[PDB]
């Protein structure tokens, strides 16, 4: 009475059965292979906000390499960040950028965990480098946490952030 | 007489044909896209064993970021490692850890080759950094090889290992 | 009159319907999972050519870790590179290598953008490190651009290039 059907990502049109493919994730060249969508390298300014250990903000020059469903951030501060404590929480919210924002949004899978972030900066003429960690707290906002290299009030500069997300 | 059938990863149930999907590798949102499984960041201690150029062992504080089927290791020694030669082979066996061990096991594809490992440590107050290489020698055990920065007996400290595996 | 058919990467043979799979990209273990093809670590010499800011060339010792459809380059110069300007364009053409060249060729998706490249070198005894960028200009040729750390004629040495491509 009832025959045979196909559930997504399989679909049918005029009795032709197909694989629906996310071009950012895969594609066919006779077989199923990796993504066919253009990579892009976006460059923009992102104003990060201290949210604990600081109420200052900081301009970061960002390069985002969106390639397949991997997106890698390479960022640089301009100007200084005022820090109050010895650890600082620094927040990146998509609003504060100045564009398919899509491929700057982590998949729900990725958001489940804290992720590695490479951080360095200068504090009164000494360089500091730390293995730090980021966490998304909503799909549009993540926060990195790293030590500031001392106590009480100071101004760090030449802040670099290297990280990546699965979108 | 004989009709039409479907081979894995295609399967059928009540005449509904499906793509069986590894959630750590892909998933559907109408189309075939990347993984839907939660990422996790595990933190644990791994005791590495010198196996040549040393018979000492060394506590490493490990963070493993298991995200999709990529797993990235960021590790730090505590205490010192006694080295005898000028290259050392350092072994990471899953037993020596203190948990889905699954996503700390490389795919058979990955094991076929030696893989890049970032290493640095301090030796009598000088820092040393090397591009080193790891090789799995069984699915549960890999060995990194790196130079020790001198000869005969010494103690290196602040050992860091940054690497990653395809699981 | 006309029934039902299957378009690639779906195919059929003796009324058995299949997923055609790129083994460098995926495979089945009951479900669709990631690649099954061996990783390999190739080691060879690549002669890069200055193409602007220099007409010199430079031997690089290359290690390429081809794993799945990701290929990561770790390279080192031997000898010195003569630089004339304050930025230099350095070109890597597959001809100049001395082997499935296949997995050293970026997918068309990847070529669409400039990509991040890590570079450092020494210039009259000071170390220099820069976040640089590469661009393929044909599927067999890419060019990195980085600053040389000064002006007019000099010789840089101990040049390292760390980058990666989606193949």
């Amino acid at each position: 009475s009832h025959g045979l059907s196909f559930s997504p990502p399989l679909s049918v049109a005029d009795g032709v059965v197909s694989l629906d493919m996310d071009p950012y994730f895969c594609s066919q060249r006779v077989s199923l292979t990796s993504y066919s969508a253009e990579a892009q390298l976006m460059q923009f300014r992102w104003m990060a906000r201290g949210t604990n250990g600081s109420s200052d903000t900081i301009d970061m020059t960002v390069n985002a390499h969106c390639h397949g469903r991997r997106t890698d951030y390479m960022m640089s501060s301009t100007g200084n960040l005022t820090v109050t404590s010895n650890v600082v929480l620094l927040t990146f919210d998509l609003s504060d950028i100045t564009s398919d924002l899509a491929r700057l949004v982590p998949s729900a899978g990725f958001q489940a965990a804290s992720f590695p972030v490479d951080v360095s900066f200068t504090r009164d003429s000494a360089t500091h480098a730390y293995q730090a960690y980021g966490v998304y707290s909503s799909s549009r906002v993540f926060t990195i946490t790293f030590p500031t290299g001392g106590d009480g009030t100071a101004n760090i500069r030449s802040l670099t952030v290297r990280t990546g997300i699965d979108t």
